């Protein structure tokens, strides 16, 4: 008699987001409001009078139960919550018990409560069921329902699920990862920021979670580098361009719109000084086209070494963040070092005696980022006192390896790979390494060279002589 008390499907647990969309066995963003709806079908006619009508729902871990939201959605019940066992119980009021017992010869439609909370963890599966016991004589156990948040691989319901890991790598223009490498003055860091969106494929988040926006933050070292605002570009993982991503630079977080600071503090992101904020313009179109389709974006964010910072040297760090649906995830930190270049000069007298200016070049340290395209010696002598004979010899100052594999020994004459020229107007000798020899050198080998400029005194007295070394068209004085 009691197995036919509730009607056709009897009971049915449903799980929805805040737009009322069935999200069972699908994927939803972290912090999403998730409604457990404990539907119960009409009571058959010819029943006994209903003493009790009790639904008990043990809630899953990671689901933060909201008491006043679930009470408002469960009129006709009285809501009790056991915090120690994550269990919520709904007991039908005597007023809807009365409407269940108004005429037992007709079917009556029964009320149902709704649990309202939000999921709190990434890469978690949330399971739920509930039991309904009536008149402590029957009792029915419901079907299990599932929702999953992105962040865990090998999810059987979503085969694209994985770790939400935004990545940042430093590249030159050839695409070589230069993480941790040395970077010479005037060079540019072609930073690659990945906007990790693969795992969000199949997401059914609400329309207001999407309205929290989609952003990318880059905490760039403002004290060492300058942004190249016209070379920032957002592309998908293949190469096609992305228009719908705007970029704004802020010199400090405290000098930024209060919306932006609220954004970062609700994602637990804090920035050292200046940062960039990539925005989605219209988040809804950005969602349908990149988030819901699981197509990650790539942001090339090139920045160049300041002039002064190349002369002082030091180290700098870049770090980025990804902010989807309001939730923040952080890249690892990429580190680079700028070497301080300081060439020196000695001499090696008496009227018309020949002598050499020894011009030692700057040390290009091991494990550098960019190809050498310029290593030149520039000597501005006093033509009224000394004159340049026209002979000179350039030697490596250390052991040079390169791409073929050979190692050029320390002290080897490299003058058959140089090119001099003379400016008689100002009195300037310029010994240059050509490009095709410099661009034959491995990026992991060091580089240093010296030239001996043969000169002779043609006047009495002492005379000043300035020497300037050049590496990739940045000029270093000397002492
Ligand atoms: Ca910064
Ligand atoms: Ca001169």
């Amino acid at each position: 008699h009691y197995s036919s008390l509730l009607a056709q499907p009897q009971i049915n647990k449903e799980i929805k987001n805040e737009d009322g969309v069935d999200i069972d066995r699908t994927l939803v963003a972290k912090q999403s409001i998730v409604k457990f709806e404990l539907k119960t079908e009409a009571l058959t006619a010819g029943r006994p009078k209903t003493t009790s009508f009790v639904l008990v729902d043990p809630l899953p871990t990671g689901y933060k139960f909201d008491l006043d939201a679930t009470k408002a959605a469960s009129t006709g019940f009285d809501t009790t919550y056991d915090e120690a066992s994550h269990t919520v119980t709904f007991k039908a009021t005597d007023e809807t018990l009365a409407t269940y017992n108004a005429d037992l010869t007709k079917p009556v439609e029964t009320l149902h409560p709704t649990v309202v909370g939000r999921v709190l963890n990434d890469g978690a599966t949330y399971t739920n069921n509930f039991t309904l016991t009536v008149n402590d004589a029957y009792g029915i156990k419901s079907n299990v329902v599932r929702v999953t948040t992105p962040g865990k691989p090998n999810d059987p319901d979503n085969p694209n699920n994985n770790y939400i890991k935004p990545t940042k790598v430093n590249k030159n223009k050839e695409g070589l990862n230069i993480d941790g490498k040395e970077v010479l003055a005037g060079s540019t860091n072609y930073y690659e920021l990945t906007w990790d969106l693969d795992q969000y494929k199949g997401d059914k988040s609400s329309k207001e979670a999407i309205q929290n926006g989609f952003y990318y933050v880059d905490d760039y070292p403002e004290e060492a580098l300058d942004v190249r605002p016209d070379l920032v570009k957002v592309a998908d993982e293949k190469g096609n361009q992305v228009s719908g991503v705007s970029v704004q630079q802020y010199d400090s977080l405290e000098a930024a719109p209060k919306k932006v600071q609220d954004l970062l503090k609700k994602a637990n992101i804090t920035v050292k000084g200046a940062f960039q904020l990539f925005s989605a313009d219209n988040p809804e179109e950005f969602y349908k086209q990149y988030v819901a389709t699981g197509t990650s974006l790539v942001i090339t964010d090139p920045m160049t070494v300041k002039s002064e910072f190349g002369k002082t040297g030091g180290k700098y760090e870049n770090k980025a963040y990804q902010i989807d649906f309001g939730n923040g995830y952080a890249t690892e930190v990429v580190v680079n070092n700028v070497p301080k270049i300081t060439p020196k000069k000695d001499v090696t007298v008496q009227l018309y005696q020949t002598f050499n200016y020894r011009l030692i070049g700057g040390l290009i340290p091991q494990n550098h980022s960019e190809e050498l395209e310029d290593y030149s010696f520039v000597d501005d002598y006093d033509q009224a006192g000394d004159q340049y004979t026209g002979n000179y010899k350039t030697f490596s100052s250390l052991n040079l390896t390169m791409k073929d594999g050979s190692v050029i020994k320390a002290g080897t004459d490299l003058t058959s790979q140089t090119t001099a020229e003379t400016d008689a107007t100002n009195g300037i000798v310029t010994v240059r390494f050509k490009e095709d020899f410099l661009q034959k050198i491995s990026l992991d080998s060091p580089f240093q060279a010296e030239t001996y400029l043969q000169m002779r005194r043609i006047a009495i007295g002492t005379f000043e002589n300035t020497y300037v070394n050049t590496v990739n068209k940045v000029a270093y004085a000397s002492a």
